[PDB]
């Protein structure tokens, strides 16, 4: 009996292990799912509880839940280092043996050494931070009613207008009413500053949609803040460089959407990685063994349509999942691989709960058709990994 | 009767112990405390008197002054070994039962394995071991002056120029024009020798400090012998190796500071082990084993902010104490534990009795300040342990 090991019950753990429980069956490998949590959350959804326009526990479900236990043995607990030589995975409350390996251990933040970024900015990449972000936040407009001249604790700061940093702004402007009606706020004196460093919103995307982004977004008091980079970060706000020269920003909350690279544990694990990441083979496995498949934002795949990377996604962790299981299978029952063919399909950025932008087959779309497409997508995944039963939950 | 059970009344098992008898009251559990003394020494003052710089009971003080009998059960005696299964340990003159055990048994010199140096070097880790180095160095300089071509009663070897060998240099440096006075000695003849094998004094500090330290020692007469490894060690010097040519120094006197490793009765009583010490869990414990503790030199922690473990330390020690003693009260309790946090400050380095280097809050020091600092950071931990009537009482 093969041990079968999935670091990561995200996109492409979650999904490698469910495939792996619907390909084989009883006593033909042993499965351990290692997670840090007892859940998995839904990572593009987790610009919404960030701005508290949707309940967490939306974004989230037990991962017990999903998995058939008699399959699948789940462990709880923290991966610490990965020792290829000895085929043994560390963990924070002990050690695993395995003689095949899934990594899909997803991103860090990437902060580029920018001074404070790092200790002064949150990040949009977890239950437990996007609950930090949603609950500062509103502590922030509470202390104001009692201090009126403190508006920066009415000015958020988001870094990077990359699709992240839009669909969260997006969220934020949705949201401004009901905040400054719950603490007696003056919607005019809110302040939600998008700030990047490249000369356009949305850099390497349609400019058709870009515009009629920063229309809708600008028509709910989102400023954009672009060619503008930032200097440094601190307790009280940013600084920015404006024509060569720095000026400040108050801003009680700052949030960093700017850049994300591969898990350092991959790195310190001693594989050779670009930005953290792995280039794997056709197989998806990590170059120099035959038994270690890399998932998700762990992996980097080059792109021949051009000659540039495939950006981290879900859509190709998703993907990835799928054909790892698919492969492990049929290297436990003597079948043969298939290499990895990504059909990368169309994205909606969602503006809010109520607008969106998108090219979907070929086509561009927006307001409340492209939202549509983007839950019912969404829909797809929840389906893929949990039924109608999930479907339906998400009710 | 939830029976605790302390192996060492050094900085973690006598702070846990301090810690549990704040916490509990009467009969909650039994608390006994073993230690081979029935004193408690100030290790980190131990290079004083090994020089003759401080008498000797100013860096000890007795254990029932500390205690409250009604709380602790203190029992002086000498572990010999630990049972897992049968929970049992055995003592020099009989055995106790625990239901938890801290483990607290310090550290033991290492030697690498080099030829002579367990039984021909001293090492600075006791008051025993303390008197005797003085003691025989004393009784080097008053042969001298019978035999004035046994320049070798006036050379001191001490191996490693990390923290301690560093300390201890400076203390025999301040000390020896007294000794040459006492014993009619010519202060040019005195040789003291500090052999490091590393490339550089002090390998992991600051270089502005290093270079300070290397100035002010080398003004009093220490000799620093980098990349220079110690090939072996007999009762006349060492031999070490100069380029590739095998070189001796006689030297009546040779003490090793060159490395420790936890206690041998750890590893001796199956628990697994890096370089003698338990890489623990979140809450200290050693794996697989929800009942025992392991603190101060025996316990291994790594810092995930450098993927280095954390150096054997006092302060690190008093803080795995106060950890275990809070966690354990939980456990009498059906409480729940938090998990341990190294919150490390910084440390000064004496340079005898006058002069000092370290890094408190980010911030280098030098000179009679930093002396001051170590002397009031020391402080804190006797009121720590023994409040103001001890302070007072080192005063
Ligand atoms: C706000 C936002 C919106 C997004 N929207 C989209 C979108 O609309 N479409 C799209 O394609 N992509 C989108 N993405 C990107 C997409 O979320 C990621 O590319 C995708 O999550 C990568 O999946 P993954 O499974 O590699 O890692 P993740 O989804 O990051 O999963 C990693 C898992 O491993 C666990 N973990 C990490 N480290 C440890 C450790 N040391 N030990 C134990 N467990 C660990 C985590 O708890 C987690 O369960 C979005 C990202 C964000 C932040
Ligand atoms: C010269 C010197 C200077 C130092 N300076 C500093 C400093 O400035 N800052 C700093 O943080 N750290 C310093 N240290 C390190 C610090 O001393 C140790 O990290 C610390 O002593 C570890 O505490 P502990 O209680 O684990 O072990 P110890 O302090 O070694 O205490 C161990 C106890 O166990 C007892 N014992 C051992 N074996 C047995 C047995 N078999 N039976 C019964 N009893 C036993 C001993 O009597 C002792 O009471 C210094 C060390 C030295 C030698």
């Amino acid at each position: 009996k093969p041990s079968i090991v999935i670091l990561g019950a995200g996109y492409g753990g979650i999904v490698a292990a469910l495939g792996l429980q619907k390909r084989l069956n009883y006593n033909e490998a042993d499965i351990t799912l290692v997670n840090k949590n007892d859940y998995h959350y839904i990572t593009t959804e987790l610009h919404q509880p960030a701005a508290g326009t949707m309940h967490h526990d939306q974004a989230r479900v037990g991962i017990k839940e999903l998995i058939d236990e008699k399959k699948i043995k789940f462990v709880k607990d923290t991966v610490v280092a990965i020792d290829r030589e000895q085929q043994k995975v560390t963990l924070q409350n002990g050690e695993l043996h395995y003689d095949y390996l899934v990594v899909g251990l997803g991103s860090e933040p990437e902060t580029f050494g920018i001074e404070g970024l790092r200790e002064h900015a949150f990040s949009i990449n977890s239950i437990n931070s996007v609950r930090i972000i949603r609950q500062h936040i509103e502590y922030q407009f509470a202390k104001f009613a009692a201090e009126p001249e403190r508006t920066d604790y009415l000015t958020i700061v988001v870094g990077g207008a990359g699709f992240t940093g839009i669909e969260f702004v997006g969220e934020l402007a949705d949201r401004m009413p009901e905040l400054c009606a719950e603490y007696d706020v003056d919607p005019k004196l809110v302040r939600i500053i998008n700030v990047e460093a490249a000369p356009t919103v949305l850099p390497g995307f349609d400019p058709a949609l870009v515009n009629y982004a920063m229309d809708v977004l600008g028509g709910k008091g989102v400023e954009f803040k672009i060619g503008t980079p930032i200097k440094r970060c601190t307790p009280e706000g940013v600084v920015i460089e404006v024509d060569g020269e720095e000026e400040e920003i108050k801003a009680a909350t700052v949030v960093w959407t700017g850049g994300v690279r591969g898990n350092s544990i991959v790195e310190k694990s001693g594989f050779e990685t670009m930005r953290g990441r792995i280039k794997v083979d056709p197989y998806l496995r990590a170059p120099g063994h035959e038994n270690i498949f890399i998932v998700g934002d762990c992996a980097l795949i080059i792109n021949e349509e051009n000659n540039r990377p495939y950006p981290p996604t879900a859509q190709i962790a998703i993907q990835h999942g799928e054909n790892v299981a698919a492969n492990l299978a049929a290297l436990i029952r003597g079948g043969s691989m298939t290499p990895f063919k990504p059909h990368i399909r169309g994205t909606v950025a969602s503006l809010g709960r109520n607008d969106a932008i998108g090219i979907v087959g070929g086509r561009k779309v927006y307001g409340h058709a492209a939202s549509w497409l983007k839950k019912l997508i969404d829909m797809r995944y929840l389906y893929l990994i949990g039924g109608l039963s999930l479907v339906l939950k998400k009710g």
